[PDB]
């Protein structure tokens, strides 16, 4: 009915009140059936609960569709009832709402992403795509993805929804445990940083914890995103009385927390499991009519995996090994889709100190596109670290970025208007950072030239509003080919003075040279002393790594 510009306008004017829990309400009415079912068997029950909330003062109610996706329904033998359940939900809800907002409610599937589960990004995406299509058709004023535990599943849900409609207001929520971590290891800052750049309208938290416990988790989230914020805590810490759990937090003890959330910039407040129409009634009284508080988010340069957030505030080692160039066994195995050999190179590199892993598939035309998408989705989970996607084909690049679990670093964009723009737009759509290689048509041969390229890149980046999402690679040339490493060291010092991170394809300095380890080591030390923030290097070179550690200790970058 209403588009996201309208919803955004309304939110800019006042904090809205969401509704409460439905499941626990249903049982109260003598129906222990699974929620989605009542949509068709006992619609009257569904309507009663919706009206109790509207009558309690809710500005927005959620459609009774939390488990209404094919993948989830198929687990109860309801997959063929997908169209009815959903269309009727948006209908029942809209009949209760009247002039109030109705948001389509979509929950997670309960299936972990491969390799923890067997599901690939593509299947999660089509799954969420179908449920959203219906909702949009039945006219919702927004869609909220509640209770998500994995960022890849949530990333698929939002990308799919946005694909279906670029006008629907979209909200993404993750649930965190007492340690402030989702099931697959994502903390609030990682969630905010990864999802803040996607085309969603608001972020938030619901479930797992009560109002008191979510507070500092909500605060961390609010500091890293400037989008609208939503929160729906459970009514206290669940406890068991006589058999099954109960949510003990009474209306007042819950409601007293609204002010603390309002001060943190909350835009929509509501309750999750255990919240009753009585809770909402009180929230309405306490919330009243308030204009949202303004926020200024913190900005940092970081890349991520589901469990790791790697900030460039210290020297980042990027493992170069998962690259078939000059490696017989690996090139051949990638050719046949050998996942395990890559998983092996990933773990060993991380064990040795790599904080990020570069991934390149040699002659792409020779590699299976499904293998790329599988490896890209897999490594962040089994190796635990973020990836530097070293891909040439713009087409395969889009496949890898769309299914990457987190915020990646994309490896290679030369200072070319056409190349840059294509890669920047893909990153703007799927998220990520970009390494910009300081070279154009041909390779530079001096500091001054690299400087012009730097300036030219800033021009284009400023033009595409992408200046804050890049790291510069001055371009190290082979020493055994008049590489002039001194001119690169100058470039590193210069770019560093400008406040930008830098990186270099280290091993390319000593390509074709005896004792390359020593030249690599020597160059790295010099580079770091000049401001080098990272390097794609061999973490299996013990001399280079220990000399690197010694170097950071000496420069007081660690101990």
């Amino acid at each position: 009915m209403r588009n996201r510009r309208e919803v955004s306008k309304l939110l800019s004017e006042r904090v809205l009140l969401l509704d409460g829990a439905y499941g626990t309400e249903f049982m109260k009415y003598g129906y222990d059936d699974l929620p989605e079912e009542l949509n068709i068997k006992a619609p009257d029950v569904v309507l009663k609960v919706h009206r109790s909330y509207i009558e309690s003062g809710s500005d927005v109610i959620l459609t009774n569709t939390f488990g209404a996706t094919r993948m989830k329904l198929r687990k109860h033998g309801l997959e063929d009832k997908l169209d009815p359940i959903v269309r009727n939900a948006v209908r029942i809800a809209r009949r209760a709402a009247g002039e109030k907002l109705v948001f389509g409610d979509i929950g997670p599937t309960g299936e972990l992403p491969y390799p923890l589960g067997s599901t690939l990004f593509e299947e999660f995406y089509e799954n969420f795509r179908e449920t959203v299509e219906i909702m949009v058709e039945e006219g919702v004023d927004g869609i909220i993805f509640e209770t998500f535990s994995d960022i890849l599943e949530l990333k698929a849900a939002v990308l799919a929804a946005r694909e279906v409609s670029r006008d629907v207001f979209l909200i993404a929520h993750m649930t965190f445990d007492e340690k402030g971590r989702s099931l697959t290891g994502t903390d609030p800052a990682n969630f905010a940083i990864t999802f803040d750049e996607l085309d969603i309208d608001a972020l938030g938290i619901n479930c797992s914890l009560g109002p008191e416990e979510i507070l500092p988790i909500f605060q961390e989230l609010s500091q890293y995103t400037d989008k609208f914020l939503v929160v729906e805590p459970n009514a206290g810490k669940p406890i068991v009385e006589n058999g099954k759990t109960v949510y003990p937090l009474k209306p007042h003890d819950f409601a007293v927390h609204i002010d603390s959330y309002y001060e943190l910039g909350v835009n929509i407040f509501g309750g999750c499991c255990g919240t009753t129409p009585e809770h909402v009634k009180l929230f309405r009284k306490v919330l009243g009519n308030r204009k949202p508080l303004q926020r200024k988010k913190k900005r940092i340069f970081a890349v991520s995996s589901p469990s790791k957030l790697v900030t460039f505030d210290h020297f980042v080692v990027i493992g170069e090994r998962i690259n078939p160039a000059g490696r017989k066994k690996l090139w051949a195995e990638m050719q046949k889709g050998n996942e395990e050999i890559v998983i092996k190179e990933a773990k060993t590199q991380v064990e040795k100190g790599a904080e990020v892993l570069d991934v390149n598939f040699g002659i792409e035309s020779q590699i299976d596109v499904r293998y790329v998408e599988k490896i890209v989705q897999t490594l962040p989970y089994v190796s635990n670290v973020p990836l530097s996607l070293d891909i040439q084909n713009v087409d395969l690049t889009e496949r890898a970025l769309r299914a990457y679990p987190g915020r990646s670093l994309f490896n290679s964009a030369k200072v070319d208007e056409e190349e840059l723009e294509m890669k920047i737009n893909l990153l703007k759509k799927y998220g990520g950072t970009l390494i910009v290689l300081l070279m154009g048509k041909d390779v530079p041969k001096s500091f001054e030239e690299r400087k012009e390229y730097f300036e030219k890149a800033l021009k284009i980046l400023e033009r595409h509003d992408f200046s804050d999402r890049v790291i510069f690679d001055p371009g190290v040339l082979p020493l055994g080919a008049e590489g002039k490493p001194v001119e690169v060291l100058k470039t590193i010092e210069f770019i560093s003075s400008k406040g930008f991170n830098t990186t270099v394809g280290l091993s390319n300095l000593s390509f074709g040279l005896p004792d390359r380890s020593y030249y690599n080591t020597a160059f790295l030390v010099l580079g770091i002393s000049k401001g080098l923030s990272s390097a794609i290097m061999n973490p299996l070179d013990e001399t280079l790594m220990k000399t690197l550690n010694a170097t950071l200790v000496i420069l007081e970058k660690k101990e």
